[PDB]
């Protein structure tokens, strides 16, 4: 697994999260949820805690855009780059944008949103990119298993521990 | 009665819209049915008629921003500008953005979608700001508590059929 330089991560165990808007494709329930289980599969595994926003600045903001929003890495069209995020810190760090050109899907049918939000919230986290084939974390994140035989790697799991540990209750 | 420096306007007599994203403020048919019927009141007053594209470049790219989301004018926050639309023309040109800072509302509890939609599309189809305090080009987004009968001004009206002219089956007082 690869931490970035300097190992930056969040001071705090308690994390907020926020969704800016919505993707055309699926059925705005359908989002939340995939955002729910990737958070889920995160906390389970050290002491992190998430609680919802829907105003002010959360310290996760998520939301899909198309080639130039609000920043310098503009989306690429469909396929590609399907999403990015930013490393622990204020403002736009933190921070997890999805492509709208791709078609995110609640199946493997097209770009499955939970696979690859459970990976950006890992850049989110201060996970970078694992050079295990089997990790959530390698850069391949849609093309998996999805959630019948879906499981965390042991190398996701020791990468996100050596930044926060274990959960201790 | 006031258009853009330049007077653009739309050779097509027919445009299409998209929906790009949408706003956790309300469902998503109900985001929908407040753009249709923004559509419809320019409709009914000149030749225009529109159609809904699900992907690809449609004229009126329709979204819901924050801040900085990737154009020349970022949005203040909870207040103050509410939205803004592009004048006619290509790419960004006759867009339509709303600041979702904004509590996007079905009625006049917030912003009411409807009613700011017909005043952005107005933007999108030439027409600048108005002078006339009566008229739904007047940049003052109206404290009344009445919205339940809607019309467009006869100086909304004057200024989009000098771009567009009257609808060819309509009668004329
Ligand atoms: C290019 O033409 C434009 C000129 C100014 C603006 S603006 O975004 O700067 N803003 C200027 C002003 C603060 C004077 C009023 N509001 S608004 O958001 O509060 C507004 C929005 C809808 C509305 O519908 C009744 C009335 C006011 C608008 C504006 O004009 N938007 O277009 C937008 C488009
Ligand atoms: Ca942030
Ligand atoms: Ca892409
Ligand atoms: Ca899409
Ligand atoms: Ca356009
Ligand atoms: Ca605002
Ligand atoms: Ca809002
Ligand atoms: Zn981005
Ligand atoms: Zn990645
Ligand atoms: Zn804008
Ligand atoms: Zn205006």
């Amino acid at each position: 697994f690869r931490t970035f330089p300097g190992i930056p991560k969040w001071r705090k165990t308690h994390l907020t999260y926020r969704i800016v808007n919505y993707t055309p494709d699926l059925p705005k329930d359908a989002v939340d949820s995939a955002v729910e289980k990737a958070l889920k599969v995160w906390e389970e595994v050290t002491p992190l805690t998430f609680s919802r926003l829907y105003e002010g600045e959360a310290d996760i903001m998520i939301s899909f855009a198309v080639r130039e929003h609000g920043d310098f890495y503009p989306f690429d069209g469909p396929g590609n780059v399907l999403a990015h995020a930013y490393a622990p810190g204020p403002g736009i760090n933190g921070d997890a944008h999805f492509d709208d050109d791709e078609q995110w899907t609640k199946d493997t049918t097209g770009t499955n949103l939970f696979l690859v939000a459970a990976h950006e919230i890992g850049h989110s986290l201060g996970l970078f990119h694992s050079a295990n084939t089997e990790a959530l974390m390698y850069p391949l994140y849609h093309s998996l298993t999805d959630l019948t035989r879906f499981r965390l790697s042991q190398d996701d799991i020791n990468g996100i521990q050596s930044l926060y540990g274990p959960p201790p209750d």
